């Protein structure tokens, strides 16, 4: 993911 790859 990109935006969801931010862990949070």
């Amino acid at each position: 993911d990109r935006l969801y790859s931010f862990g949070l």
